[PDB]
């Protein structure tokens, strides 16, 4: 939550998207 989007180490690096809520 908050106006951020850190993400998890989804494998490592799917384009430098990753999954998270906030």
């Amino acid at each position: 939550c908050g106006c951020m989007r850190v993400t998890y180490p989804d494998g490592q690096k799917p384009g430098q998207s990753d999954v998270e809520k906030d």
